[PDB]
């Protein structure tokens, strides 16, 4: 399981919530915005490729990504 | 040393801060999507105390190894 | 490379987000609960610096003053950016 820390534009917001969400990626908002993401080890991937398509310009645009490792999980 | 993240809903967040104060630990609250997110640092044997508070208080957690923790404190008169 | 976990004072907040450009470092600030915290993205041998200026940046309120750092290890980092 990973723990996946994305920092994105105000902009891509909405539409990578939208992307994440139909990519079946439980994901959490903070205000840039930062998304927290759970990922299975092997969905990490994907969950970049949505993050790299849902990133564009304002002229400039990016986004940064994180992937840190997780002892453990647990739904209550 | 454990850094929890743990995802919440609002109408458990009032109650959850209490019983995690309550519990002797030290967290924070930021407002997120409408539900709440605490960041909770514990030690590595209160970790099953803090899930457990969790757990009946409510919930996704998520339970991060930290490579070093710091703490910097001061008084003055 | 590491992220870094920050909770400082409000107080603190304006005056350590300035000496953590200054110094270099990328970092993004949360409204929380009273403290504000810091997350901040160094690479392994920055770490000490970064803790340096959060330690130098942390005064007293009111007679007190406090922070709280955690630094968590990152499998893997990435950055994507365009211009148009």
């Amino acid at each position: 399981m990973k723990l996946i820390f994305a920092i994105v534009q105000d902009q891509d917001s909405n539409r990578l919530s939208d992307a994440l969400t139909k990519g079946n990626f439980g994901a959490t908002k903070l205000a840039n915005t930062t998304f927290i993401i759970g990922t299975e080890d092997e969905r990490v991937e994907d969950a970049l490729a949505i993050i790299k398509e849902n990133c564009k310009a304002r002229q400039v645009g990016g986004a940064t990504v994180f992937v840190m490792p997780v002892e453990s999980f647990h739904h209550f």
